[PDB]
This record gives structure tokens, sequence and C-alpha cells, in this order.
């Protein structure tokens, strides 16, 4: 009644209880109702949240994700659970098992990718394992032995097939690959997707999630599905995709994450005596994509811009993706101070109506802002976690601590919502979201 | 390495993670390997540990236990899980489904009982539910509606069938019913059990638990099983059991718990407008068994004694059961001060070699003390929990806090062992014990 | 900014910082400017707050107060700091140094008393000292050797001089002695106090606290000061006050505190082998004042009433003092359930407009309620602490816990105010009150 | 008894209690009896410890130190408390009031300096103040207005007067200025200090700390005091010290601190709009001293070496000062990995006999190691704090965390010692050291 918040220990217990409840055996669902399968970057966050509970089970999560890796290195964004339906588009719609020569054997997966946060999860598992003694270190190190080459092939497929022109930015062929499906970032690119006649479909996500204010519209999923048809018509061939996709964007946030991931993976490889050629490639990619992120930035504010490859125009929007350069580094001193000022000022974390000092997914003063609508305004604990972890790595200890502290306060209701209304703090969307429990577990220490 | 202990939040998360991992769906195993079924007083502790995580699931645990209640009110001490084997004596050995007219339908259970801590679990669920708002209160109150009469019938069967002469003490027909199977308390009663030819058996608990120093011997399980044959030969008939059992003891610790349970259940019934006749009976039983506990006590020390009904002699041993009167109250002032002095002095919590200020199951200076052997010396977190909760209820706030604090320190290794070596703090016995996680969760708040 | 409150460690640090900043050397001021001297029941709370910081300095605080005890055993309610002004009425107005034959020789004091919480402070000092090792235990035990006789003389003075008819209630000759100067409890008794020729004066208290809504009015002060003239005219002679005092009330809250204090001090004397005749006297007084409190109570609700000795009339008001019987026990079971229901319902802690689940000094629905006016409504952390500590001693562990939780949450702003607006939570009166810091330190542990 | 340590809240409270008890009013003593005056780098730590208690009082502590700054910008290492004795050498021995033209007019000080951690204290004060609201921010900002020029003059004095050749390292004329009086770093430099006619004296430091194994020897003090005679003979003239001083060493640890401090103060001047020419100077010095530190380093391990200016020889010793480059950055990637390996391995933090995972002041395997002797081996919480804070600024969040965790665990005894025996954990030297309390308060948050 008077205080619906949970104590830190009650909150940690409930978060761990949620993670174990979402565990199907070898994979954790992204969320029981809305997302009853394994999602790629949710799984990396899940592995971080499991690392304080069981290094063995955190490793199993990544082991299961990488068993679904495509022949060519791509980590698909969904690994479908054995016979679980409920979700759409499902494996039948994707048809990767019969169409894609690179699809894995005895996993059903999607045909698209998602951001490479996995090296970060590996670092956190390693750091936990080193606090727990010899046998737990053995587990983490045996994992590195098993999966280092798979991780390299993941990073190499991004660097060679989604940055074909060595521009230092990752090209996406669907907004789902950004992790921020309905972000204002992609409105103008989706606006140029004109679909033909697409096979008949019954939407599945809105049956469970009632409120249309906290879900995407019906015109969105028509184009969302047309892109799937385009990929199918070329059997998900990497060499043919540029010739046919009606959606081709360089995602600057995805690219900054990849830069950071490369640097983290490189330092792991140094510490664990991995092949020198692998470490050298990872440092080369880290620097290339740092450079590719900085090339997009506004000269006065430092704001990073996405790039629409088909239209050949910078996508200028006011979302949290503008702060990509803060994650990977590389901006000139003055331009970075300018970007921190934007982050902390009234267009983002300093907006006077915000309940928490946290980063809204879209600026409240932007014309595209919708306080309830996924990535068009709400605050996402997973973004708070990622910014706070990257800020700590830049040496911004106090900024990272402020994000953690406000993130823990917002999460203390124990809804483990995927996102929160930025003004009222109302939990929104799916409750029971695995990666919000994971963020809380990693924060609480 | 330097500090193998977990922080309070890490420990709470791991405890909740263990409880959810031990959940079969509607019941929680007492321990994954050694005890893969539902045990009666473990389940009550499990429900307490679940109450901070999910009032709904805490209620389900007790709902599942009471669906196995016998026609006559007895709560059996094991509810066997659907088809899980591994344990012995199993349902085949017990044969209650075909022999006992009172056995439940579509549960497999044992034919013996275990201490009535369930009202305490109900209180803790109620107290949690009242902090969580209207819908969670509705769940707890709907449970009371469903199960109040079952709880009354539980208490009434103890009061009328295991205290047939209204002496205010519970008679047991097997040491397993005490919850402290191999306690020195029962050595002289087991010594008078001479068995015939008992059906051939292969012990199951020692296959998983290697060390014979932390398990009971082979002569113990021969008599343990002979008693089972005696109960079978009279189809578990309550009226016939006194005529035939070779083991009949009044358990003073069990009786003190029942007294406390009656008082707790009575106060619940007052608060939730249960029938007046039920509340009045519960207060009558609380006072009868308080009186029955006090009648056993040594006039100088207050130590409570068990009673061997067949031998007609007070069982004088130096175990933690001597402190039964401290739980239920009723001793004269001076005699209670004397008993607290014994509890805190060098024969128990004040012994100079103890690692924690906690109650050893048997006094280290006793001839029967074995530092590694179950209830013959080790410290059990479940006993710490129960003494600390009962002490708080007597108003001994500081004593209760000291027990909690030392219990949390001992448990901070995260083994969730059932018992610990009293001198070195080594975790012993089964790890992953549900009710040790439960105690930690309730303590941490 | 986004959350003004402090973490538990920051709060504990700031409480300790305040307590040391108010330390004049051997005494601690009740508040820096408003109350720049030693108050008697504040000093007990101060000693409780110092015990986790320094047992040696906690003992010093009580040594200093007891060095000011009158020759007849009275502990006076103010011990003035040498050569400190800024509080009225000061030493010159009281004129005890010149008029009172029983006043101390090396100290300047007031000529009235205050509630006997001192034994509770001695119990907290002893409980802290027992956890800290041998040299610290010796410090606490030497304090007992040195001051047990003084504590007995304090309790004996109250029992014989302020309960001359052995009614088991404490008579007060000034509302200041209740600790609740402007409580509605005293309104009708004050209306019968007619000041005669009262020598001129200027308040100093409302030059520091200038908001007129937070302190008593001029008219109330004229009566407060006139009572001093009546005492001074008989030179503070115990034997003459009944014949001359225009204010004579039996204070049931003070009486319940005394009952508890006697029982606490008796238990200490048993533990530390004090003379048996003293322990016997203390247990006798504990019971006598318990019965005297219960004798006052409403037959339906259990509410305790003060008694106007001059008017020979029960004083019926709706203040926190009604709950006196919950502190000391003694009510029939049914009427204590009713009384608890009154405490927890809409007239007190369950009032729907309260910011915290705490006890307002006057019921929000009483005609006498004033949300800002001292003891006429505001929430006082000192009352919270006493209720929570005494509840825990009754065995009401969850009730005590909830009051402690809500008190920490209210106190988390770090103002250390003496009282708070019950609806908005605004801190009122003087900031930096030592006994609020002390409550916070004891709660946080 | 069973666990001597304190909870985080009890520890925080006791740290704050100590800091306020050492407060003389406008300055805080370094330790009650041993160091009963204001030491310069202790005072910076004191200001860090006060910032979560009172921004106003933290600012006062730095105001008091800066009011004692010399006319040429030097911050002297002792500001003597008015009319306080018990420390030698006191104001009369130093004779700065009479001999030093640059000494302050309203203050008595020493005639040597100490490391410039002051800018780090200003950053912590500002970070605290930004979380506390408008009036508190104004207090911190007014401090900046009032003292920025003084801080610049401090940094400028070091950069121009103690690095006259622009080598980017700070020359010291007394081992006391390093903060590490008896470090093995200075042994060979001290062996070349020959006292002439040295006026008689009695130590006061080893009358308080009487165990001869914890303080420097008589022979060391004769050299310490003779250096004072050489300074006094040239009236503390910066321009003459190079010609007369028998002790002239470049201190690489002091130099790294200065590099960090310059960078911190530059960042503050940018945030708070200080003159651009000042920010430019600070960034220039930051880089110059970073390069001067790196120039000293071992080509294989990265270890930094001090330089004996008179002997023109690198000083190779195995102390914590070797790790100077980790504070300020600048090493090539490979050699910093080597240096981190040295810090974490068996020669320092990974030595198998260490009670805590902390940095001993001298390596346990060095011939110079002495487990009790001041800076020749003991673990100093001040070093832990500086390393952990600077590590976090490098982005090594887990390394910084581990040092903070081990430092809290060592400090949890509440002794607030300045240094600890590396193997047993025994607190050494003076208890009640303010800057250990300050580190604990900052760590606990
Ligand atoms: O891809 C989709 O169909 C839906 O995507 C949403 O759910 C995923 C699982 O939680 C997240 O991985 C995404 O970030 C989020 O936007
Ligand atoms: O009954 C048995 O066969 C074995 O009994 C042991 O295991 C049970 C499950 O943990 C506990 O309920 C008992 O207290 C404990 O003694
Ligand atoms: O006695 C007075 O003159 C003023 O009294 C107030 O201040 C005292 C010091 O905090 C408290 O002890 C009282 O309870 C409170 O009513
Ligand atoms: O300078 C001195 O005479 C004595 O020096 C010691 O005491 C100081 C105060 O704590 C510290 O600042 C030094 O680091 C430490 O070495």
């Amino acid at each position: 009644p008077h205080d619906p918040s949970f104590t830190p220990t009650q909150l940690a217990a409930r978060a761990a209880y949620l993670l174990r409840g979402n565990d199907l055996g070898t994979m954790t669902t992204a969320a029981p109702l809305l997302y009853p399968h394994m999602w790629s970057w949710d799984a990396a966050f899940v592995a971080i949240g499991l690392a304080p509970l069981s290094v063995e089970r955190a490793v199993v999560e990544l082991d299961t994700l990488l068993s679904a890796q495509w022949r060519n290195g791509m980590i698909p964004h969904i690994v479908f659970a054995n016979g679980v339906d409920g979700y759409f588009p499902g494996p039948a719609r994707w048809a990767t098992a019969t169409l894609a020569d690179n699809a894995p054997r005895n996993r059903l997966t999607s045909g698209i990718t998602q951001p490479p946060v996995h090296a970060i999860a590996v670092q956190r598992i390693l750091e936990h394992a080193r606090t727990r003694g010899r046998s737990t270190r053995a587990v983490a190190e045996a994992f590195l032995d098993r999966r280092w080459g798979d991780l390299m092939r993941w990073h190499r497929w991004l660097a060679e097939c989604r940055d074909r022109n060595e521009r230092g930015r990752i090209t996406l062929y669907h907004g789902w690959e950004s992790g921020m499906d309905n972000s204002p970032r992609w409105d103008s690119a989706y606006a140029n997707v004109v679909p033909g006649k697409l096979p008949e479909y019954q939407r599945a996500d809105n049956v469970i999630i009632t409120d249309p204010s906290q879900r995407p519209s019906d015109g969105e999923y028509d184009r969302y599905l047309w892109l799937l048809e385009e990929m199918k018509a070329v059997r998900y061939d990497d060499e043919r995709l540029p010739s046919v996709m009606s959606f081709q964007v360089e995602d600057v946030f995805f690219s900054a994450i990849f830069s950071v991931a490369c640097q983290v993976l490189a330092e792991i490889g140094e510490d664990y005596k991995r092949p020198h050629a692998d470490v050298k490639d990872l440092y080369l990619w880290a620097e290339r994509f740092r450079a590719g992120v900085v090339e997009t930035t506004d000269q006065r504010t430092g704001a990073a811009r996405d790039f629409d490859v088909l239209a050949e125009k910078w996508l200028v929007t006011e979302t949290a993706a503008q702060f990509a350069p803060l994650l990977c580094g590389g901006l000139p001193h003055d331009r970075e101070r300018a970007l921190l000022k934007l982050l902390e000022g009234p267009r983002f974390c300093g907006h006077p109506d915000l309940k928490y000092g946290l980063i809204p997914s879209t600026s409240p003063v932007s014309r595209d802002f919708r306080p309830r609508e996924y990535w068009r305004g709400p605050v996402w604990p997973v973004l708070t976690w990622l910014f706070s972890w990257c800020f700590a790595r830049r040496g911004w200890a106090e900024r990272a601590r402020l994000l953690r502290q406000e993130g823990l306060r917002q999460a203390s209701d124990g809804s483990f919502a995927a996102y929160y209304e930025p003004f009222t703090g109302e939990p929104l969307g799916s409750m029971q979201q695995s990666w919000t429990a994971a963020a809380v577990l990693d924060w609480l220490g």
C-alpha cells in the first residue's frame, strides 16, 4: 500500500525467480507471453543476468544461441523453441529451414540478425567466473575454447557481409535487426517500402497485448512482412540481398555496439591467448566501426545519424541512437562534450517532466514522440543498462552510477516491464521481460 | 577466492533461483537429489520462502500438500511426485494406497506424519499478502476460505488421535515423525525395537550421499523398516496402532510446535472471522500442549524431556529439543531464565569451539555428539529459523536478531546445505536444500 | 533533484554526524538552537543512538544526566549547559539552585521531570556492549555498578512521590512532564489554570521556530510559566505540591512507560545480580502501573484515559496516548484486539490521507487535530520508535517491523526533524533533533 | 565475539562519527593524538569524506587549507592548529613564520609540500553537490568562484617551480613530500644525506605509537630533520634549494597524481566556464606529466622508476609507486598489460599470504619488505582508494570494484587505521585516522 516498492534483496530474489521461471531447459524465453522464444540480444542479456546465479547456466544460454548460428556466421535474431507457436511471423513464415543454404540443422531460426552485444555477455561471465574459484573458471574457459571461433565468425560475418564497402557501418535489411523495430529512425525508410500482394497473415502479438497505444500499427506489419518475402525470393543469399531489398539502412547504434563488442572480444582474446590474427582483426574492426560511427556525426552536437542506403540520405531523428558515439568513443573532445550536453539537457535526460533521470527512447520534444509507444518515447531498462555499462568503460564512473541508481529505482516495482512511460513511470508493454530482470540482477551486485 | 561469501542481494537471488529450480510445477522437492519429493514440514518452509516471491505460488504449495491430507485429518510426511523414483522407502514399500482406508485418492503418500509448522507458514503468507494490496490479499483470503477446515482437521487429528489421553503431548510411532530421525532422543526407544524378518530392501539414500559419517547406519534402517511393517499389518488404523507399535514416544518438541501452531491458527481465525467454536478449540489445544510441554521439564534447568510410552521412562538427552518450552511459553519465570542460561552457555550456543553463535542439534559436550552426523551435533538452518521466529514471538527481539544474523552469516556461502559442521562451518549432507533457501529468503527480507 | 532521499549508509552516516555535532563534550543538546541543553528523555534516546557508535560515550551521556538527579531521586527534565542561553525559561526563571533543597550541587536543572525511558536506553547499551567484546562489556557493567542505585532511586521517587495513593498511575504537575506539552490531552486541565501576578517574559522558542502554526500560543505559555510560580512558592517541596498546584493530572502514557521501564530494569537487575529486594520492588511497580493503566481503559475499545486529579474526571481525547496499554500489556485479550483495531484503522495509522503508515500524535478526524501544531497531529519519530520497540517486546514482530520501515522511509530525507506533517510529510519544528538521529541509527542497525 | 565486524550502516555511522570528532571547527586533524593538525593530502581525503555529510563543511575544509597557501602557490603539507602541541617538528622547528618570505600571514605551516589530490576532492564535492539540489550546488559553485585562482596557482607552482627543466616529473626536496616518508624508494637518496651540526630534539611521534616496528628509526629522523636545516638556511627560497638540498628526487607517483589532477581540474574548468587559458594550461600539464611518468618506465614490465636528481640515477625499487602509470595512462597497450599483470600477480595483490586482495606498499617478496613498518609493506586504505578511483576513471570498472570491495572488508573492523599488516590484517599505526574514515564513507555511498 504505502510503499509498493521492493527492497534490494526482495527485488534480486524476484528477478532471479523470474529468470528461472522463463527457462525452458536450455534457452530462456524473452518473455513468457509476448515473446515465448529465444531472441538474440535478449539472450546475451539473459546470460549476464544468469552469471551471478550460475556460470554454468549462463554459458548454456550462449551455447544454445551459438548452436543456432548460420553457416556463414550470422547469429539469427530468433531461435524458435521446440514446437512453441503463439508468435508470428513463425518458422513457417520465415521458411529458412528449406530456403537458406546457411540455415542451421535441427534449430528453427529467423532469417535476420540483431545487435552483437554477445561479447559483452562473455566479458561479464568471465568477470563473475574469476570471482568464484577454479572449477567455475574452468567452465568459463572451456566455453571460450568451444566458442571463440564461432564468436569470431559472428564478428567476421558482420564486418565482411554487412559492411561490404568497408565503410565501418552495419547495413540492415529490416528494422527488426536494429532491435528498435518501430523507432522513428526508420519511418522514412519504411515509407519507401511499397509491397505487392503478400501471403495472408493473422497478427499474433496484438492478441496478447491489448493496448494499441503500446504496440505498432497494421500498416507497419504489412511492410515488415513484404521485406521477408524479398529475402525469401533470393533464398537469404548475402550476395543477392543488395540487389533486391527495399529496405537498406546503415544503423549507427548497431555499429557503435559492434565497435565496442570488437574491442571487448579483442581484450578477451589477449587475456586468454587466442590466435594473434584474430585479436588483430578484432582491433581493426573496433577502430573501423568507431571511425564509421564518428563519420555520421553532426559537427556541432556530435549526434550520430543513421543512413538510408537506397535514398542516399542521412536519417536525422531525435532518438537515443544519436548517442551511439558515446558508447564506442572516437569523437573529438569538444564534440563529445557537446553530445554529453545534449544527453543531459532538456531534450533527453534533463527534460523537466521525466520521472527518472533516464534516457527516453525518443526525445519528448520531438514531433515523433509518443509516450506509450515502444521505442517512440518510453524508457527501456535494457538501454539504461547498456549506456551505463558503456559509460563505466569510458571512465565516466559517476554518470554510469546515476543511470544505474535511477534504473534500480524505476525497476523497484518488480514488474520487470520491457519499457516504462517516461513521465508517470507506469510499466508498459510486456511484463516479465527476461532482460529487465537481467539488468536488475547485474546492477544489484 | 579471498571472500567466497555472497552479498545479501546475490544470496537472495541464488536462494530464489534454487527454489524455482526445485519446483516440479505444483510441488517443490525438499532437495533435488536426496529428497526428490514433497516433505511435509519442508513444504511449509518452502511456502514461507515463496511468500516474498509469489503469494499465489506459496498458496499452491500448501494447496498441494493439503490435497494429500488423509480422510482422518493427518498430513502425511511425504507426498510422492508423479512417477519420481530414486527414494526409498517408496510408495510401494509404504503401500498406503491399498492398505489405508484414510489414504487420499490420486496422491501417493507415506503413512506417517511430521511436525505441524503449517499454521506458521500460513501466518507468513498472510503477512506478506497484507503488504501487497487488494488482489494479493484476495488470493491469501481465498486460500483461508478453501483450507481453513482442512487445517482444523489437521490440528484436530493431532489433538484427538495422537494425544488420546489428553496429556498435552503428541505420541509418535516412528522417529521419522519427529523430523529428527537419527537424534540421540530416540536411541533408547529404537534399542527396544527388535524386528522379525522384514521384506528385502536396497537402501537408496546412501547411494547419492557418499560419506557414511554424515548419514545413518544400516542397523537403523532395519528397525526403521520394521515399524513400517507393524503399521501395515493393522492397515494404519489409528485405533489399532497403540496395540501393536514397538515405538511409541511423546515428542516434546513436536508438542511445543503444535502449541505454537494452535495459538497462531487461533489468532488467524479471530482476524478472519472463522467459526468461534474452531478458535476456542485452537486456544484450548494451545494451552493443553503448552501445559503438556511444561510437565516434562526438569525443575532446576527447565530442560524438556521426551517420554517413551512403552518403557514408561523420561528420555533424558542433551539435544536442542530440550528447549521446546522456549517456543511455546508457559514455564515459571525462574525456570525459564534457567533454560535460557543453558541455551546460551557452554553446552550449547556458548560452546567455545563453535564457529557461529547458533544452536547445535546435540550439545558438543554430550556423549552422543557426532560433529558430522545429521541431528547428532550439526547446526541446521531450519532449526535456527524456527527458534528465531518463535523467540521474536516471545518478545525476545535481540535473541531472535542474533540467531538471524548468525544464520545469515553461516548461509552466505550459498551452498544451501541442510546442516553445517558446528566447529568448522563446513556445509554437510544434501546441498540445494529447499528449506535452507527458504529460511535465507525469509530472513533477508 | 529526482530523488531527494539518502541511501541507508548515507542516512546512518548523517545521523551519526549530527549526534556528534550536538555533543558539547559530556552532554548532547536536544537540538542546536531551539533546545541547546540536555533534555531528560531526549538524553535517553541520545544514549540509544550513541550505543552503536561508542558504548563509552553512551554511558557518559547517562552519567551526566544522573549526576543532575535530585537528592530525592527525581531526574529533572532539563540539565542546563554551563553558560548557555537562548532557551527560556532558563536557570534563573526556575530558581531551583536557590529554592529547591533537593536540587543537585554541581549542576543547573529544571524543577520538573519527564518520562522514564532511561531503563530502555540501559538495555540497548547492554545489548550493544554484549556484542562488542570484553573491554566494552566491562564499560557497561561498571556503569551498572556505579548507577544502579541511582536508577532505583529514580524509579522509587516516581513510585512513592508521584503515586502517593498507590493507584498505579503517575501524577504530573506540569504538562511539560508528559513530554507532550500542547497535547489536547491537557486542554481542559489547562483551562482551569488561572495565572495570577505573573512576572513579565519574552519567549525565545518562537524566535527560532517563527512559523506560529508549529509552536504553542502565547496564552498557553502564560499558563506554563504560572505553574512554575506555584512550584517555586513552595520551594519545589513534594509534600506541598498537592495542596498548591493548579495542574494535577495522572498521565497514563507516562504510567505505561514506567511499567515497561520497571520490567526492563528488573530484568537487567536479575541478569547482572543486583540486590534481590530491588528486583522485587521493580516487578511490583511494573505490575502496579500495568494495572493502573488498564483501570483507565474504555470498555469497548480499550483506549486509555488520563485522569484530572483536581476535577476528579476522566480525560477523553483522541491522541496517541490512548494506546498506552499496548506498550505495557494487561488488557483482556478481546479489548486489546479492539485497541489494535483502533490504532490500525481510519482514525489513526490507516487514515487514507497519511503519507506514511505511522501514528499521528492526534487523530486526523478529531476536532482537536491540527496538521502542523506540535503534538496536536504531527507524526513524531520518537513515538514511532517507542511503539515499535515496545511492540517487538510484546512479540508483535511484524507490527514493529512495519513501523520501523515507515519511520525509516519518512526519515530518509535527512532533516532529522522532531515531527512531520502527517499528510505531506513536510518536516516541521526544529531540524537537527538528536533523538530523531538516534531513532534512525537504532533502526538501521 | 563471533564476528567483530560492523554492518555497512554501522560502519558508515562510525566513520562519520570519527570525522566529526576530529573536527576542530574549521579544520580536521589527521589523527587525534599522532597527527593533531591539518595535513594537506589528508585534508583532501577529509573533504571527500565530508561531501556526503555536508557539502558546506567539505568546502570549509578546503577553504582552510587554501587559506594557508604560500604567496608563490605552494600548498604546505601541515597547517598547524592554533596553540596545539604534541607533534614534532612543530611550528618553531620549521620557523617558516619568520624565515619564509612566501609563508601565509594568518596561519602557521610547514615549509614543504605534499601530493596534489586536491582537484579530485573538488570533483567529488561537485558530484555530491549536483545530486543535492539548488542551494547546495550554489555552495559548491561559490567555492569554485572563490578558489579556482588558488587551485591554478597551486598547480602552476608545481609545474614551474618543481619541474624547472620541463621534464614532466615533480622534484621533491624531502621524502615527507611524497607522502611515503620511509618508503624504500628513498633509501639510497637518504644514504647520501649527511647531517651536520644538527640541533638537539626529542621525537613525539613514537611516544604515541610506541611499538618501534611501526614507525621510522632514530637514524631516519636525524636525516629528516637535517633537511629542514638546509631549507631554513636559504629561507625556503625556491631558487636556492637546487644549490643546497642534499635530497633531490623526482617522484613518479606524485607526478602521475599531478597528471590526473590537472586533467580533472581542466574538466572542471570547462564545465564551470573558467578562463580558457587556464584550462589550456591544465591540459598541457596533464599531458606533460603523463609523458614524464611514461619516460621512467621499465621496457619489459612498464614499472615506473623514481629519479635521483643529484646522483643522476634511476631508483629501482619494488613499491606501489611502480604502478604510477596506471593512474595517469600513457603506456603503450602491451606494456600496460604487463604492468597490470605485475600488480595482480604474486609480487603484489596476488601474493598467496595476503589477507586481502589489496596492494601492499612494498612487495612481500622484496628484500626491503617489512610487514609492520609504515610504507615498507603494510596495506594503506588511502592507496586502495586512489587506485580504485583512478582505475574507475580508466574505465576498469571491475578492477576498481574489486579494490573497493576488499578495502571495505579490511576496514569493516572499524579501527580506521592508516595501514594494516598485509598477512594478518592487524590494524597498525594510529587508529582513528580521518582519511581512512573518509575512504570508507566515499566507498559505501
Ligand atoms: O523482433 C520482434 O518481433 C519484437 O522485438 C521486440 O522484442 C524482442 C524480444 O524482447 C527484443 O529483442 C526487441 O528489442 C524488441 O523490440
Ligand atoms: O524422512 C526422511 O526420510 C529424511 O528426513 C530428513 O529429510 C527430510 C526432507 O528434507 C526432512 O523433512 C527431515 O527433517 C530430515 O531429517
Ligand atoms: O520541554 C520543553 O520546553 C519543550 O518540549 C519539547 O522539546 C523537548 C526536547 O526535544 C522534548 O523532550 C519534548 O517532548 C518536546 O515536547
Ligand atoms: O608527514 C609526516 O610527518 C607523517 O606522515 C604520515 O602522516 C600523514 C598524516 O596522516 C600522512 O599524510 C603521510 O602520508 C604519512 O606518511
